[PDB]
Order: structure tokens, then sequence, then C-alpha cells
């Protein structure tokens, strides 16, 4: 029993996580095979960022002005090359501790767990979920740039995204590993917002199943409804919509819970109208959106990596 | 800026954990050096479960009748012994991936990582606190025991918790690595309850700060609070209660936001009285007390 925000093991992340210095700037950097993988920003300088010009900055720099650190052995830098907004650079050591890994581009509702590092050094690991505004809710300080999310399927780590950037409402910005932003936003000291959020219906409804299985149904009730209707209520809400897609991966939950898709909507449909009335559902008094159907099938049945 | 419950990384952990099976129980061990760590009840059948004699059943066990799995690799038990609620189980090599560690004995309040582990393969890694009533609100199922809580300031990992059972309320309840239980369990399938349980006041307070660092301070109010008085306000709300100890650890957060520890107890009782009117602190509807002081100030500094 029990329910928590669960990562994953974070080992095979930890030994690829270096230091990359670039004059006065250092954060961190990912790597993988002969190649260490950071944000294109590390060579700008803070007049640089407010209009980079980031192929005129490259041009000027030459390998040796990347030190890269892997624990206290320095990685001497044979290459350099930008792939978007990641800074590819190329080591003369291949990773020794290289998992089995892929790159994978998310999508808004999908989670994963987020090493933050500082210097090169694994620091914490949370979950997170990639909000549908293309935002990620996380915790980072000066010196996390260049920590990266990620899931794990079997003992393949799929890489998903590099942190860049804090927007001023302090909520994070960053891309997948090929260097493509997740929103409508860009490597440079700007003026910059994040875009109404709205809530993961789809994710809600998978963590009302995980309280289901965990012994809470207080917000049950006997009634259905239209996916049509749900979703006129979920508009109103700022839940996103809930698609037939959607209802298909909960299948399995509902199956399990003997709750239908659409009775479970009906009652996220009344705990959206009424509120929660002094109850708690999992120890929350918010409805939890950053847990997926998948996370609850692999949390409630004990898969390992 | 940002507040998420975080967890350490858990590769340090990783690396030492093995599946023990002894006849047809298999659950996680802890590797270390030449031993593995795992609770005694391994060595339990279905007719030992409520009053298990564990000196008469270890007795009866010999080295190979302790099979160690580590990855693909079966280590060889050459000894074992008990300690408390642990079975130690010398074997052949010495774990290469041996970390720096040390055994720490935690206190209620205390916040600690756990890495789930199934069959010697962990699963997942969330953060947890020792509960006053000495119990922990964690997620494991069955073949769970022997994951570990821990914590890792500096290089060095401070194993505090091994796992070993769930209560019939769905909380679970374990041992430090030493073998001694935390709180009044046994490790019987007798009847156990946890007793009732309370809010760590210190990592509420805590936690209030985190909000103040972070930009929020609308549940701050003008008014101070005896210690005596915010005690007997929030022990009818079933928290701890907050001793001078507690008001000397939160001084570093105190100074930093320029709120006094008092004031800051000022606050916590007015959210108590009136609840948050629809707002939300650091993303929450709830206070919450699983940030020790120490973790605010290592996460906002
Ligand atoms: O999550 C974090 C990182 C954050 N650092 C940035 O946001 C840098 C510096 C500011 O100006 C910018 C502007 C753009 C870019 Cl891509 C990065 C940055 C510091 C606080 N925490
Ligand atoms: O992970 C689990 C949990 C549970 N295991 C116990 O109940 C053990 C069995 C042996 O006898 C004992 C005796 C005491 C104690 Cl604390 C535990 C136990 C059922 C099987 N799987
Ligand atoms: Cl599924
Ligand atoms: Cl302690």
């Amino acid at each position: 029993s029990g329910f928590r925000k669960m990562a994953f093991p974070s080992g095979k992340v930890e030994g690829c996580m270096v230091q990359v210095t670039c004059g006065t700037t250092t954060l961190n950097g990912l790597w993988l095979d002969d190649v260490v993988y950071c944000p294109r920003h590390v060579i700008c300088t803070s007049e640089d960022m407010l209009n980079p010009n980031y192929e005129d900055l490259l041009i000027r720099k030459s390998n040796h002005n990347f030190l890269v650190q892997a624990g206290n052995v320095q990685l001497r830098v044979i290459g350099h090359s930008m792939q978007n907004c990641v800074l590819k650079l190329k080591v003369d050591t291949a990773n020794p501790k290289t998992p089995k890994y892929k790159f994978v581009r998310i999508q808004p509702g999908q989670t994963f767990s987020v090493l933050a590092c500082y210097n090169g050094s694994p620091s914490g690991v949370y979950q997170c979920a990639m909000r549908p505004n293309f935002t990620i809710k996380g915790s980072f300080l000066n010196g996390s740039c260049g920590s990266v999310g990620f899931n794990i399927d079997y003992d393949c780590v799929s890489f998903c995204y590099m942190h860049h950037m804090e927007l001023p409402t302090g909520v994070h910005a960053g891309t997948d590993l090929e260097g493509n932003f997740y929103g409508p936003f860009v490597d440079r000291q700007t003026a910059q917002a994040a875009g109404t959020d709205t809530t993961i219906t789809v994710n809600v409804l998978a963590w009302l199943y995980a309280a289901v299985i965990n012994g809470d149904r207080w917000f049950l009730n006997r009634f259905t409804t239209t996916l049509n209707d749900f979703n006129l209520v979920a508009m109103k809400y700022n839940y996103e919509p809930l698609t037939q897609d959607h209802v298909d991966i909960l299948g399995p939950l509902s199956a399990q819970t003997g709750i239908a898709v659409l009775d479970m909507c009906a009652s996220l449909k009344e705990l959206l109208q009424n509120g929660m009335n002094g109850r708690t559902i999992l120890g929350s008094a918010l409805l939890e959106d950053e847990f997926t159907p998948f996370d609850v099938v692999r949390q409630c049945s004990g898969v390992t990596f």
C-alpha cells in the first residue's frame, strides 16, 4: 500500500553527469559515448544573452575553451558542434558508464524524473510532468543548467529533457536532447512568460484510480457521463480535453477497479463542481495531475529497472 | 526557484541492492563490503509468522540455505549472524560498488529517501519522513522487504531504514541498519497498530520559511505568540509540540527571511484556524510536514 511521487532510480544517469566550463560559466553536461551534451548558452556572457548569435559566439571558441570534468578527471574536448539549442562536445574518451539509451521528445502530460545537478554532481532526483504550457514546475538553482529529465523502459534510459532556464514565475523551460525547446521559448535573456496552464485530465483520472486501488472511494458515485458532456465540464474548469485515446489508455485501470472511465469522469465532474468538502484523496486536498496512467500501473504493480 | 519533494540520487544504493532467498521467500538485501543485510524474517515459514523464535529458526539454517543474487551472479554465503532484527550474511566477495557509508538511527521528523526494490531490483525512489508515531508512509508492495532508506549529504550514504512490514492502516514499519525497530513494533504478525499520528510542527514551519524564500507571503500576519501559547493551540490540531530545540534549529531560516520563529508560529496558528481559503502554499492546499529545516536550507541554498 501507499502512493508516493516516485522517480526512476537515477544511477544510470548519475554515471553520465559531468561539469562543463566555458570561461566564467560552469554548468552540467551529459556524457554519452564520446559526446558531452550541454545547453549552448554555456558560451554566453551575461551581455551576450541579451541577443546572442550562437554561430558567431561558437566560431570564436577553440576546443580548449571547454573544460569538461568527469568526477575528478578532466575530459579532453576534441571537437564541438551545435544542434539546435544544445552544444555537443566531442571528447577523446567514450563514457564507460554509458547506459543503453535513446533520445525521445515527450508530449505535455508525460512525466519524467529530473536529476538536479550542480558542478556535474547529482544533488537530487524528483518526478515532474511536462505541463500543457510546456514548462515544468522544477526545483533548480543557479548552476543547475544542463540537468536532465529521463524515463527508464526496461534497461533503456530515454532522455527527454535538458534544463536551460527559469521563467519569471519560478517555472522552468528546457529542450529535448536534440536541442529543441519544449514550448514557445528561446534561449535568450528577454521578456518571456509561461502561457496559462491547464490540468492534465487523463493524469487526474489515473490518480483517482490509484486512490481507489489504495482504498480511498468516497468520491465515487453512481453516475456516468458522455465524453462530450465531460469535455464541456473540463473546458469550463481549465482541464485539458479527454480524448478517446486517454479513455483507451485508462482501460486497464478501469477493468482492475471496476470503475469505467466515464464513471470516474462523473466522479471528477462532481469534484470540480463541488470541491472535496473537507476531505482528501491520497493525502492531498488538490487533484494531482503529475501521475500518468502508466505511472499508476507501474507503482501499483512493482515494475523494476 | 521552485520547491519539490526531492530524493537523493539513488545510484550509490542501487549498486548495493541484491536479492535474498531462503526457501520459498525472496526479498531484498543490502550488500556492503562482504556483508548482505536483510530482515531476519526472511527465515520464517507460514507457521512462524506469529511467534517466531528467530534464534531457534536460524540455528537450523546452513549457509547454503541462503541464496544471494547480485545482478545475474550468485554470491556465496560463507557465514550468517543475527543482529537484533537484521540478518547479516557474510559473502565471499566484497561489493566493488560499496560507497562511503555509515549507519545512522534517525529521530521522528527526520526525512530520508527510500529506494523501493523487488527481487533485488530497484523500481523507484521517493522521499519519506519518520512519522512521530515511528511509522513511515511509504509505497511498498509484497516483495519490498529489505528496501532501504538513506540520506547522502556529501558523498557518504547514511543508511537509516530497512523495510520490514506493513501495518493494517497501510503505513510501514522497519528498523535501522543495526536491526533495532523504530517504534514499539516487533517482527511478528501479531496484532499491531500504529499510535495516533501527529503533524511534524518544526517541518511545517520550515516549509513555511521555504514558501517565504520562494516569494509567498500571503499567510504572514502582524502577530507573534509565546512558545507555550503556540503549543496549546497546535496540540488541538494534533500537531507535535514545538520545543526550544526546534526554535533554535529554525534560527538560520528566521535570520534569512527576517521572520522571527514565534512570528512564523503565529502564521501557523492562523492557518490552522482559517485554512487556506482557496489559496495554496508551494503548490499545496495542505500544510506539508515532510521537509526538515535542513532539507529547506539544502534545497533553497
Ligand atoms: O532554473 C534555474 C536556471 C536559471 N538560469 C537562467 O535562467 C539563465 C540566467 C538568467 O537568464 C537566462 C536567460 C536565458 C537562458 Cl536560456 C538562461 C538564463 C537560474 C535559476 N534557476
Ligand atoms: O513482502 C511480503 C510481506 C509478507 N511477509 C511476511 O509477513 C513475512 C513472512 C514470514 O513471516 C514473517 C514474520 C514476521 C514478519 Cl514482520 C514478516 C514475515 C507476505 C509475503 N510478502
Ligand atoms: Cl496501462
Ligand atoms: Cl535524526
